């Protein structure tokens, strides 16, 4: 499913957001320390780090709300184009981080809600994954 | 940390996006019928469904802002999207979110209708930053 499910889901991952922000950036620390280290060690680096995968998650609930996966061949693109040429961010550290994100949100939903918010998530790692 | 009252309209401006992006249209077309004319910049089919696209889209951006108690979806999304569509590359662009802006708050009361208005205003103003 309805236009109250997907506003159900929307609602749920806006309200949300600073825990999955959290939740997921300790799992891509954990699991890839090498960010958090001296070799996203200063605090500006980090903060736009923080701000870009807000971002992400911003975009995919976006994408929900639409019932459209067509924003992230729009203004996705455009933005995961921006961060590896200015701010020369990974296409590994970008994928894992929206995995990270994936699994933060899905935890939230039941299987009926996981399952139809799953796929635009796995689009965004797909329409990045032909990079490298 | 949502309001009843702002999921309420979310939720009806997201059930009935058709109706309003088709009044959105007429408006636009009847207001200035140059633009679909074969001239025009909404002449093509390509350039007419992108425009249908992208007004649909600010109609979520909206609903999405209503969601987050915020304009933050604005901030996030909406100026880095409106950026690269003037790239792409006017008025028509402010003018389809006033018919916009218009065929939403016709569905809506009063005290509704100003919750929900700021955030098209904020989008024209947005908008309007890009003037030659
Ligand atoms: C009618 C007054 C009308 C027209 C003709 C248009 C739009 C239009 N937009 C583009 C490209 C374009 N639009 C956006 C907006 C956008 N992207 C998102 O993901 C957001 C959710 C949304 C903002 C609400 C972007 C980022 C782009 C660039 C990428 C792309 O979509 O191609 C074009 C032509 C593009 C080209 O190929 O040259 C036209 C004609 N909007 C109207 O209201």
């Amino acid at each position: 499913k309805t236009s109250e499910q997907r506003v159900n889901i929307a609602t749920l991952l806006t309200e949300n957001k600073k825990k999955i922000v959290d939740k997921a950036s300790q799992d891509l620390w954990r699991r890839h320390p090498d960010l958090i280290a001296p070799g996203a060690f200063s605090q500006r680096d980090r903060a736009l780090c923080l701000r870009d995968r807000g971002w992400f998650l911003h975009l995919i609930t976006f994408c929900l709300l639409a019932g459209d996966k067509g924003p992230i061949e729009s203004i996705g693109l455009i933005s995961i184009r921006e961060m590896y040429n200015s701010l020369g961010v990974p296409v590994p550290a970008m994928m894992e981080s929206i995995r990270c994100l994936k699994e933060a949100s899905l935890s939230l939903l039941d299987e009926e809600d996981a399952n139809e918010t799953a796929p635009y998530f796995d689009y965004i790692i797909k329409a990045m994954s032909h990079h490298h």
